């Protein structure tokens, strides 16, 4: 969004100055890459991950270049991100960016294997290789310890998220009662219930409480079925690439880092947007385009990520946009008066925004949201 230029040269440097000598090999099969890239990099120590790499694909094929590290990366990306193995799974559907599979459990190992994700993921970044991962922005959230919102919850659990909102900003009642700290859960037949905290199921919810309850139920909604994933990822993840290395970049900055800048098609773009109480007429859509005919690629990239929750753009381009009832194209929706900000629901792929007076203070609105957002 702003000093990312210098976040980012800063980071390379970090990982420069700690790069260890020498070497470490990794021979695997085009297919079976999985299963011996995880063993011979779990038979290494985490900061031999930090030395120069040698990806030998005994696929026995070509002599030399960081083109198979590229490659490897690449490849393995969608290997482990793969939810055929069970780890991961996929978010709204026949969609694509990826979650923790609650049931990973059923594979015995799988904390052996994301404790392997998280030293893959690291190694990546810490030799600046690329990913097509699909780490939703919560999940990077979570690796630099940033705490969730009720916004977060909105991509995730629509339902979940508009019984929150309700007991939020509202009065408990004519829909509203005895609620407590904890959670009668979900897979495994027992019937049995989660503390949200200290004695938590006797703890009741009341209109003084409520903002804490609240609190906990959202951190209780993104881990829930994968704490033990999670906590086994980021430990190893942090043993090749200290966490705190990352304390300066915000999630959207993350996800960056990870997969890459790419540029944006704003023809591609403004084909395939759909508006509401807005036309490609109205003046405030003739300045959206021409304010993101004038900006930056980085500030296009994070105007997407703030509306469809993502940098990255499904095969196909814009027309392609899914939602969690499929077709769901980007979409500009007018709401309240020139004195809101603009806000954006990333399930619809959605941004609200306010119908501005002047080319000038739609930029200036547009631009505050778009970096200011945390």
């Amino acid at each position: 969004h702003m000093g990312f230029r210098w976040k980012l040269a800063h980071f390379r440097y970090l990982c420069q100055s700690n790069a260890l000598p020498s070497h470490v090999k990794i021979n695997v099969s085009r297919q079976t890459l999985f299963e011996d890239s995880f063993q011979q990099i779990m038979a290494l120590k985490p900061y031999d991950l930090r030395r120069r790499l040698y990806v030998i694909f005994r696929g026995e094929e070509g002599l030399d270049y960081g083109g198979l590290a590229r490659e490897w990366f690449f490849l393995l990306s969608h290997e482990v991100l793969n939810p055929m193995y069970c780890l991961f799974e996929y978010a709204g559907k026949n969609n694509y960016c990826l979650q923790i599979n609650p049931a990973s459990t059923i594979n015995p190992d799988h904390l052996s294997y994301f404790c392997f994700i998280g030293r893959f993921i690291a190694m990546a970044l810490f030799h600046g290789k690329f990913i097509d991962t699909g780490f939703s922005l919560p999940f990077y959230k979570r690796m630099l310890s940033k705490k969730l919102t009720i916004k977060d919850l909105e991509s995730i659990d629509t339902e979940f998220y508009n019984s929150l909102i309700w007991i939020r900003d509202n009065n408990i009642e004519e829909c509203g009662l005895e609620m407590y700290f904890s959670v009668d859960m979900e897979i495994l037949g027992k019937v049995t219930s989660h503390d949200l905290k200290l004695g938590g199921s006797n703890i009741l919810v009341t209109e003084e409480n409520k903002d804490e309850y609240i609190g906990l139920m959202t951190e209780w909604r993104f881990s829930r079925g994968v704490q033990e994933q999670t906590k086994a990822f980021l430990d190893g993840f942090n043993e090749v690439v200290p966490l705190q290395w990352l304390q300066y970049f915000d999630e959207k900055e993350l996800e960056v880092m990870l997969c890459g800048m790419q540029e944006v098609d704003l023809a591609d773009w403004q084909r395939n947007t759909v508006y509401r109480h807005y036309t490609r007429n109205s003046k405030q859509i003739i300045w959206f385009w021409q304010f993101v005919k004038e900006t930056d690629n980085e500030v296009r990239m994070r105007l997407l990520q703030f509306v469809t929750g993502t940098c990255r753009l499904p095969l196909g381009g814009f027309a392609e946009l899914m939602g969690s009832n499929g077709p769901q194209k980007f979409c500009i929706e007018k709401v309240g008066k020139d004195t809101w900000l603009p806000r954006s629901h990333t399930c619809f792929n959605r941004l609200d925004l306010p119908p501005y007076k002047s080319y000038e203070q739609l930029k200036e609105k547009l631009l505050f949201a778009i970096e200011e957002t945390e």
